[PDB]
């Protein structure tokens, strides 16, 4: 996504697994790391992946 | 037997911008989630990258 829209606060990606272990991939922009640490503190979930990325 | 080629535990990798306006890493294999706490908590500086990835 361009450096001109994806951009305004930082970007947290994050995968999940689930029940039929085929696992659940999101991305939560425009945001900060008090918010990577509710995404972060509500998983409560088989942890497979977790990105952060302060934009641009 | 410790990490030999990331076969541990979490990999962790972060990534802080110094002084000189460029970023440096912490690659940092065979952690936990609560060893992660520790580093994203103790390096406290200008973060602007990190990962979290289940053991291969």
């Amino acid at each position: 996504m361009v450096q001109n829209d994806f951009v305004d606060s930082y970007d947290v990606t994050m995968l999940l697994q689930d029940d039929d272990g085929k696992q659940y991939y999101e991305y939560h922009k425009g945001l900060s790391l008090s918010d990577f640490e509710v995404l972060y503190g509500n998983t409560a979930d088989e942890i497979i992946k977790l990105r952060l990325d302060k934009v641009l």
